[PDB]
């Protein structure tokens, strides 16, 4: 959805944070020689901001953009079939070990389903 | 009392005004040849703003300073008698003037003071 960001600084916040990390983004895209420049806030498209809450300084990093995360979900899932994965719409409940070995996973509709690797992807409930 | 002035860039005003007034200073500066640089906010002595209202960008000035307004006023007046001046610590009323001429002025004690050069430099009274 888009290319580039523009990092702003305006005074809506500590100066013991937002001065201090503005001048740490500054600093480490000129450690890792990245394609950027401070612009004129002036220069920054579209913003309205408030004047008591607008940015005095404006930072263009080029090349770190962003994803619509529903298209890239709906495209891994598009893709994980086109390469021949399957989905089975249900949870995990358990994963099952014996001999310190990997069985496979007890899923929420009782079933139990058999494999030699099973990798945990689960978001917050990965070390529950 | 100062040699040098540092201009501050806050969000407690207009964009209309204050944008546009910080980079015609800094553009003024360039075309004279002034001595000056941008500095960093953290790098101006003494200030500790509010974080809310803290400037984000600050121009060093040098050679452009400040007079004690009251030294300078005692000054004058010593320099003044010193050159043979004589202060005489009335008000006037009236510039009396006849054929196109001064002939002099009337003081608010009712006296009145004779010369062929009368300079008026009675501050917002001067055109009354």
């Amino acid at each position: 959805t888009a290319d580039d960001t523009v990092v702003l600084l305006n005074t809506v916040g500590h100066s013991a944070l937002d001065d201090a990390n503005f001048a740490a983004v500054l600093t480490a895209l000129k450690e890792a020689n990245a394609p950027h420049e401070e612009i004129a806030v002036e220069s920054v498209d579209w913003i309205d901001p408030d004047p008591n809450s607008r940015p005095l300084r404006a930072l263009h990093i080029e090349g770190e953009g962003s994803v619509d995360s529903g298209i890239l979900l709906a495209a891994l899932e598009r893709s994980f079939l086109q390469a021949g994965g399957r989905l089975h719409p249900v949870d995990a409940t358990e994963i099952r070990a014996s001999h310190g070995r990997v069985e496979g996973v007890v899923t929420d509709d009782g079933d139990f389903l058999p494999a030699g690797h099973v990798v945990v992807a689960a978001g917050a409930r990965s070390q529950r």
